[PDB]
């Protein structure tokens, strides 16, 4: 579902420390 790709963001936005976690979510979106 959608409420995994939010989640997912997290491994992304944790490489890059944490500067937009809600950003890279949208990733598994688009």
């Amino acid at each position: 579902g959608w409420v995994a790709c939010v989640g997912a963001c997290g491994t992304v936005c944790l490489a890059s420390g944490g500067v937009g976690t809600e950003f890279a979510a949208a990733s598994x979106f688009l």
